[PDB]
């Protein structure tokens, strides 16, 4: 009926296992009562594909998010893989990340460093996430760190919406992205890899093995395993040029 029928509130406090603990800054904000009325306004989300491709899409969307987020390091209690959700807000942001645009302005006084899962970034996101999702985000950006519904939304809305020549990570990890001539060309094969590519490619894929890459790959890998489910193949971006 829904996606809490495939990620049952221990499952979720498991993969998410140390997100609370007292080192980490956005510790009892991600609750699993948000996570769900954020995949309830994205029916999609966890509702395409048979179960197996559905639990698939949680680890995935996990993985990136758990990534943007971490609190891990190598010997972190159970793994720098269960320090998913550590942080909800940019640290040190070095700028308020305005760019005036005559169709998203800027708020005075409202900085759009990363807020939420994704680490949503910039006014020209912040608008359009606001608009997709009913909530006016350029003039009140600070929501994506203090309501954690709006938090996962934000999340949600760029895992399920299609940028430019991007597909969505969602019709990738779906099955539904068919690859162009060039995305051959360019290496890019359905899997986990593309999305980091859609994610955060121009800096990460394209170069051989990278860190980040594997950091990414590793949360997916053990969420799948929690999972029961393969993970699919092209794991890594290594040498996939970039989207950008």
């Amino acid at each position: 009926d829904g996606v809490g029928s495939i990620v049952p509130r221990d499952l979720f406090e498991r993969l998410l296992l140390h997100r609370n603990d007292g080192a980490c800054p956005a510790r009892g904000f991600y609750t699993y009562e948000a996570f769900l009325a954020a995949a309830a306004a994205f029916p999609a989300f966890g509702g395409t594909g048979n179960t197996e491709t559905r639990k698939r899409e949680v680890a995935a969307f996990l993985g990136q998010t758990s990534h943007e987020t971490t609190g891990g390091w190598p010997t972190a209690p159970d793994g720098p893989f269960s320090w998913g959700y550590c942080f909800k807000q940019e640290q040190n942001p070095p700028s308020d990340y305005c760019q005036p645009s005559p169709e998203w302005p800027c708020a005075p006084g409202r900085k759009y460093y990363g807020r939420g899962p994704i680490q949503l970034s910039f006014n020209f996101n912040y608008g359009p996430a606001g608009r997709a999702i009913g909530v006016d985000l350029l003039s009140n950006p600070d929501l994506v760190a203090t309501d954690a519904t709006v938090s996962f939304k934000t999340a949600l809305w760029f895992w399920m919406t299609p940028q430019g020549n991007k597909p969505s990570s969602h019709d990738v990890i779906t099955g539904r992205w068919a690859p162009s001539p060039a995305d051959a060309a360019a290496g890019r094969a359905p899997g986990y890899g593309v999305i980091t590519n859609i994610v955060n490619g121009g800096l990460e894929c394209g170069h051989g093995p990278d860190d980040r890459v594997a950091n990414r790959i590793g949360f997916y890998q053990r969420y799948c395993g929690a999972f029961g489910i393969g993970t699919g193949g092209n794991l890594d971006c290594y040498n996939q040029r970039p989207f950008n």
